[PDB]
């Protein structure tokens, strides 16, 4: 009856918008929906720091679970690593509700250009990075693969997804430090980057950097690692 | 060291904006602050129903609950009721933390003014009805004074406003059915005045109908009080 709604794709892609139009058709079918996304409680803090992941991820995760008790849910957030996914379907396992992952995808050049125009404010050389290393979901795990995939560039038919959605809600539920760390550093990377306005040649430079750094740190403790990787670029 | 900062004010007084403020000069100081509101998780509904507030509330308390326990909180919200209040101080009293009610303040033209500025999403004459009704905090017990009373139709020192508050944080602390259905009625007429586009001789008539209602209504289970009101609204 409930269903949780996984939304997964990179920055700029649409998600938050899909978000909306897809709550807004859902609740004209009166379903009971909301939508939820660790921006919600990382845009409540004045600034970005490290330190405060911790507690953004898990209050995110709580919301979950609390309101899928009651609600469906769709969550809004990347959900760049397939851990991240893993994380959600369990809220939706421990209470025996459906679940649907949707992946939204566009090429780079259509999501430079709405980064370019929200006011960059993700380095696009952060987006493309993001790009090129993203394992598009289901590409390991049977119980990862989308219920849909959506080009955001193409028109998207809202009353043909809650259609679908709902048929889907009817039927049986069946069912790493790595990813922290290359996660977070990308967050460090982006803060410096726009915290210093680095130009665009030092932009690559703080890239390549991390690049480098990850090569090593492959060949741990994540606190020490993230910590170490401030001081490079501050060295740097 | 770490404090729970209690805002208090009507609709236009200048809640968010203040918070957005004061968690900066916070955080400047190296202060680790998080602004929480009901409003976050109201608004992450595409609708809004009755039967969601519950769950907003208890969603908004256990994120300030959670919050408090490793960062400075800034409770942005209304804050009607005393009881709202006595809550929020609660929890500041669970975990031995000091606690400051800020409540702000502005005459009714300007809150008016501010409301329709912002396209009048409540109506002009509930604004009204809430000054009219509006105790301000402290009228009857002392746990409830304004640490700082602040008057947003002037400028704001923030530098003075953290000082007092840092140096608030270092002391050592010391320490409902009728408000809901007077919040939700509220809620309701708010509601059915925009859906319905009441033209401003319905408006007054529909608040009147409420005031005659809750009379009545004092002379009880929460859950048929409101579907009753609700049907009254229908039925005139
Ligand atoms: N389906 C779409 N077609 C065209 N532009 C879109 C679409 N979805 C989102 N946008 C635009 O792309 C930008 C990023 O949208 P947003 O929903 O914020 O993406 P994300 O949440 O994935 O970061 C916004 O400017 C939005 O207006
Ligand atoms: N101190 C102030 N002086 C002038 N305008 C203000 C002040 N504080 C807020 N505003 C303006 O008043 C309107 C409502 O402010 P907001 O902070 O959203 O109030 P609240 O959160 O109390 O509803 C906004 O359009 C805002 O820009
Ligand atoms: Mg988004
Ligand atoms: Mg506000």
């Amino acid at each position: 009856d409930i269903m949780l709604i996984i939304l997964t794709g990179l920055p700029g892609v649409g998600k938050s918008t899909f978000s909306k139009n897809l709550a807004k058709i859902l609740s004209k079918n009166n379903i009971d929906v909301i939508v939820l996304g660790s921006d919600l409680i990382r845009e409540s803090f004045p600034v970005w720091k490290e330190k405060y992941e911790e507690f953004i991820k898990k209050s995110t995760y709580r919301l979950i679970d609390s309101a899928l008790k009651n609600y469906w849910v769709i969550v809004d957030d990347t959900n760049y690593y397939n851990s991240m996914r893993r994380d959600l379907i369990n809220i939706a396992k421990k209470y025996n509700k459906n679940y649907a992952i949707i992946y939204l995808k566009a090429s780079l050049d259509v999501l430079i250009r709405r980064n370019i125009e929200r006011g960059e404010k993700i380095p696009n050389e952060v987006i493309k990075k993001m790009y090129e290393k993203f394992d598009e979901p289901g590409k390991k795990y049977k119980w990862d693969e989308p219920f849909l995939i959506i080009d955001t560039t193409k028109d998207i038919d809202f009353n043909e997804i809650a259609k679908k959605l709902i048929e889907k809600s009817k039927e049986i539920p069946k069912f790493n430090i790595s990813d922290k760390i290359d996660k977070e550093t990308r967050k460090i990377v982006s803060e410096y980057i726009k915290s210093k306005k680095l130009d665009k040649d030092k932009i690559k430079e703080v890239v390549e950097l991390r690049k480098e750094f990850l090569k090593k740190i492959k060949k741990v403790d994540a606190d020490r690692v993230l910590k170490e990787f401030k001081d490079l670029l501050n060295s740097y």
